[PDB]
């Protein structure tokens, strides 16, 4: 959503 931290989320 636009936290832009890697490992958790779809993958930004
Ligand atoms: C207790 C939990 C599950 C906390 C999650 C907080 C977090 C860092 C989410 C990543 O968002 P993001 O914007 O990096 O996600 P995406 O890769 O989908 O954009
Ligand atoms: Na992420
Ligand atoms: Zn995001």
């Amino acid at each position: 959503i636009c936290l832009x931290i890697k490992x958790i989320x779809h993958x930004n």
